């Protein structure tokens, strides 16, 4: 029964058997109590302020060969750019001007800025008296060394999946293990790490959504992205099923549920797969939100997978937008960097 579930997520017997009923139930009013619940522990523990964190995806270059992803090297349907250091360091400043507390970095796994060009970049917006998060995927620990000596705050490195097999055939550069060699090391080193999973994967399976959410819960991390696997067609994924919103939405609450403090992104690929996907999920238990801050003409260009918002407004329009979108949530833009205000439990 959906009531008996939910009885046991509010008294956080955080079971595999309780996670998985709760991602197996499909009812509506089950569904809709779960959102309700972790929309309120949001509220409790993190409050109405939606921290706004400016990304800005300044290389699509990238040395692996995902099998989901836009940006895997072996994708030639796709235009490689560079944003130079100055261009990244002054768009920085102008998503700062324009109120962003929190700047992300993102890109490929792109070897020219790294680490030293990493380093400088971030020295120069830390100026600026912000919070800097990069998230350029897995690097040497020296390299995620230099960055946290260079002042970055906080690193996303979303777990992807915490199926081994699964994770070793999506992304075959790499392992599960690695991924969460570097997380570890990230966290060891003082950032702010987030992860995080995409919702399905093909072969994905509930046990595997499970296993995710118990990794996340393992490791307690700060942040947490979650959103749908969006097929791209330049890959060899194209043919697969998007992943479902709703599940994907479940997903978000439950991880809400289970890490009361930590830092959640609506994430774009959630408003991506469903026209006011961001919204929905700031009310169903996440607490940020990641405006687009890329520069024409690279926006376009930055494609993990097919996306169509923000793509075609402004440049600008992105910051502006995730303010009024927040204020007609009747909630408020982070008054501070936003880094993850621990309550420690039991
Ligand atoms: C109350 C008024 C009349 C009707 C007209 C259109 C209906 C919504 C839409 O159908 C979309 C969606 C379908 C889900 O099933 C349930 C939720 C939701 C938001 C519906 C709720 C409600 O029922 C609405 C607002
Ligand atoms: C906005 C719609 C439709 C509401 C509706 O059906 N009516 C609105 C009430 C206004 N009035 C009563 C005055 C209308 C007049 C007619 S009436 O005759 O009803 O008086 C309602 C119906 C189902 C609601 C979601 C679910 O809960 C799940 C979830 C819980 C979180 O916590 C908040 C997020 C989320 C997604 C909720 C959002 C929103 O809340 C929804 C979409
Ligand atoms: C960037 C340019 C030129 C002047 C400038 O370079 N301004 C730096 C501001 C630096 N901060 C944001 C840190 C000030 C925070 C002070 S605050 O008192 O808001 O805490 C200034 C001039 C008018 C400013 C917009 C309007 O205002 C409306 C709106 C207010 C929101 O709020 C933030 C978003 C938005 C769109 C603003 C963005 C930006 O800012 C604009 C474009
Ligand atoms: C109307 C669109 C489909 C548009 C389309 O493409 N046609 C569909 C796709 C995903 C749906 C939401 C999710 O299910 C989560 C949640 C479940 C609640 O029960 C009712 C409210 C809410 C927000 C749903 C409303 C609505 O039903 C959505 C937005
Ligand atoms: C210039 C753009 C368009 C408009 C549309 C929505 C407006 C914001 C929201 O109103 C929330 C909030 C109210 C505060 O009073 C002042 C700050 C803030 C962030 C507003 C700033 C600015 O006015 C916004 C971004
Ligand atoms: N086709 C797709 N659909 C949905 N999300 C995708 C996707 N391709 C990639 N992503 C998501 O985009 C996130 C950022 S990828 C960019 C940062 C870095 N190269 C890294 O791999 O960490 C990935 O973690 C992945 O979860
Ligand atoms: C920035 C990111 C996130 O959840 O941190 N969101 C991106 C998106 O949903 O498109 C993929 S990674
Ligand atoms: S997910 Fe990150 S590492 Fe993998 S191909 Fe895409 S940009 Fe490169
Ligand atoms: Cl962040």
């Amino acid at each position: 029964t959906g009531r008996e579930i939910l009885e046991k997520l509010e008294r956080r017997e955080f079971t595999r058997e309780v996670l998985k009923e709760a991602l197996s139930i499909n009812d509506r009013g089950f569904n809709e109590a779960l959102f309700k619940l972790a929309d309120e522990i949001r509220r409790k523990y993190v409050g109405d302020e939606v921290h706004i964190r400016a990304i800005i995806e300044f290389s699509n270059v990238c040395r692996k060969n995902c099998l989901y992803c836009g940006l895997r090297r072996d994708n030639k349907n796709l235009k490689r750019y560079r944003m130079t250091p100055e261009e990244i360091v002054e768009r920085a400043r102008l998503a700062v001007q324009f109120g962003a507390k929190t700047i992300v970095l993102q890109s490929g796994e792109d070897p020219y800025x790294m680490p030293d060009v990493i380093s400088d970049i971030v020295k120069e917006i830390k100026k600026m008296g912000v919070a800097v998060t990069l998230s350029l995927g897995e690097w040497p620990r020296e390299y995620y060394e230099k960055w946290k000596e260079a002042g970055a705050d906080r690193y996303l490195l979303r777990h992807e999946t915490a199926n081994p097999v699964l994770h070793r055939k999506l992304r075959p550069d790499t392992s599960f293990e690695n991924r969460l060699n570097c997380l570890l090391t990230l966290k060891e080193l003082g950032y702010e790490t987030g992860a995080g999973s995409m919702v399905g994967l093909p072969g994905q399976t509930i046990d595997d959504l499970v296993d995710d959410l118990l990794f996340l819960k393992e490791h307690d991390f700060d942040m947490v992205g979650i959103g749908p696997f969006i097929p791209h067609p330049d890959t060899p994924l194209a043919n697969e099923k998007k992943g479902d919103f709703t599940l994907t939405l479940k997903m978000v609450a439950l991880t809400r549920i289970l890490l009361p403090d930590s830092n959640i992104p609506a994430t774009t690929a959630m408003g991506t797969i469903v026209p006011g996907g961001r919204e929905i999920t700031l009310r169903c238990g996440a607490n940020v939100i990641m405006p687009n801050w890329t520069p024409s003409p690279y926006r376009q260009l930055y494609q993990l997978y097919p996306g169509k918002i923000s793509v075609f407004e402004k440049d600008t329009a992105s910051i502006p937008s995730v303010m009024k979108m927040i204020e007609l949530l009747g909630r408020k833009p982070g008054r501070d960097w936003g880094g993850r205000k621990r309550v420690f439990e039991t």
